[PDB]
C-alpha cells in the first residue's frame, strides 16, 4: 500500500481548534434577507453555480451573488464554513451574506464586489514588478488559509480577482476548498487540469496544502514565460506527460517510488523517457524582461514532483524574488 504523508507545516491546526471550527456538517447557516439584493446582470455560469452582479439596496453598493446549482448539502456547508472561518483574512474574498433564492430553491452566496480585469487581458500588461507584487499578495492569502487549516485546491488565474487600478487582489471560489486533517485521504478530482499537482495525477490521496503551491507555480510559469497555460495537457494523462517532459521521468519515478505508488499502466505507451530541463530554455526575447535568476530559482522550488519538497507559502514569502517588492 501507499506510504502515508503529512503536511510539514500547520499539521495540527484543526486538531486543536474547537470541533465546531472544522465540523462543517453541523454548521447552522445564518440566513439574511433575500430582498436586500437586486440582480443586475449575469456574469457567468459553471457546473455548480451561476454568478451575477447585483446591488445591495440597503447601501446601494455592488455585490456579487453566486446562486448555487443543486449539490450536496455538506458541500454547501463546507464552502460556507470555510468562507466564514477565513473572513477578514488577507486577500480572502469576503462573504457578505447568505440568502435563500426563491427561484432556484438553493442558497445564494453574496460576496464583496471586485472591479476586476480578465486575466487574459491583464496578463498581457503586467510588468515584472506587477507579477512579483501580485504573487506576494496571493501568498498572503495562501499562508493565511493554510495557517487556518484550509487548502484551496483550485488555485488558477480565474480564481484570482485583481482590481489593477487599486492594486487590490482577492482569492475567490472556495467551493473546492477543504480542511486539512493529518492522515485524511482526499478526492483527487480537484483543481483545473492545467493546475493539477502530480499527486492528483498519480492518484495519491493523502495530500495537503502543498497542492496549492504546485498550482501557484503553474501560474507563475505562465506569467514569467508568457505561455498560458504552461503545462497544456489535452487530458489528465497527457497533463502528467507534459509535466514529465520538463521535470523529467527519473524524478517522477523517484516520487512514486518514495510513496510506493504505481503509475496507471496506460502510461506505458505514452510517457517515454525525458531528461529534466533547465528553466533557461523557456526564456526568449519576448519574455526575458519578466525573468531573473531569482524568478527561476523561486519557480524551480515550487514545481517539485514531491509535495513534501515544495516551498511552503511562508517560505515562498522569504524568497529573494520578493526582495524588490515594496513592503510597508
Ligand atoms: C467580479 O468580482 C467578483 C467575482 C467573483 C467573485 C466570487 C466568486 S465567483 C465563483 N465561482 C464562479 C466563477 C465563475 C463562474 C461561476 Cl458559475 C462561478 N466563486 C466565488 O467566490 C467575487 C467578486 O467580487
Amino acid at each position: 500500500g501507499p506510504v502515508p504523508s503529512r503536511a510539514r507545516v500547520y499539521t495540527d491546526v484543526n486538531t486543536h481548534r474547537p470541533r465546531e471550527y472544522w465540523d462543517y456538517e453541523s454548521h447552522v447557516v445564518e440566513w439574511g434577507n433575500q430582498d436586500d439584493y437586486q440582480l443586475v446582470r449575469k456574469l457567468g455560469r459553471g457546473k455548480y453555480s451561476e454568478v451575477f452582479e447585483a446591488i445591495n439596496i440597503t447601501n446601494n453598493e455592488k455585490v456579487v451573488v453566486k446562486i448555487l446549482k443543486p449539490v450536496k448539502k455538506k458541500k454547501i456547508k463546507r464552502e460556507i464554513k470555510i468562507l466564514e472561518n477565513l473572513r477578514g483574512g488577507p486577500n480572502i474574498i469576503t462573504l457578505a451574506d447568505i440568502v435563500k433564492d426563491p427561484v432556484s430553491r438553493t442558497p445564494a452566496l453574496v460576496f464583496e464586489h471586485v472591479n476586476n480585469t480578465d486575466f487574459k487581458q491583464l496578463y498581457q500588461t503586467l510588468t515584472d514588478y506587477d507579477i512579483r507584487f501580485y504573487m506576494y499578495e496571493i501568498l498572503k492569502a495562501l499562508d493565511y488559509c493554510h495557517s487556518m487549516g484550509i487548502m484551496h485546491r483550485d488555485v488558477k488565474p480565474h480564481n484570482v480577482m485583481i482590481d489593477h487600478e487599486h492594486r487590490k487582489l482577492r482569492l475567490i471560489d472556495w467551493g473546492l476548498a477543504e480542511f486539512y486533517h493529518p492522515g485524511q485521504e482526499y478526492n483527487v478530482r480537484v483543481a483545473s487540469r492545467y493546475f493539477k499537482g502530480p499527486e492528483l495525477l498519480v492518484d495519491y490521496q493523502m495530500y495537503d496544502y502543498s497542492l496549492d503551491m504546485w498550482s501557484l507555480g503553474c501560474m507563475l510559469a505562465s506569467m514569467i514565460f508568457r505561455k498560458e497555460p504552461f503545462f497544456h495537457g489535452h487530458d489528465n494523462y497527457d497533463q502528467l506527460v507534459r509535466i514529465a517532459k520538463v521535470l523529467g521521468t527519473e524524478d517522477l519515478y523517484d516520487y512514486i517510488d518514495k510513496y510506493n505508488i504505481e503509475l496507471d499502466p496506460r502510461f506505458n505507451d505514452i510517457l517515454g523517457r525525458h531528461s529534466r530541463k533547465r528553466w533557461e530554455r523557456f526564456v526568449h526575447s519576448e519574455n526575458q524582461h519578466l525573468v531573473s535568476p531569482e524568478a527561476l530559482d523561486f519557480l524551480d522550488k515550487l514545481l517539485r514532483y514531491d509535495h513534501q519538497s515544495r516551498l511552503t507559502a511562508r517560505e515562498a514569502m522569504e524568497h529573494p524574488y520578493f526582495y524588490t517588492v515594496v513592503k510597508d
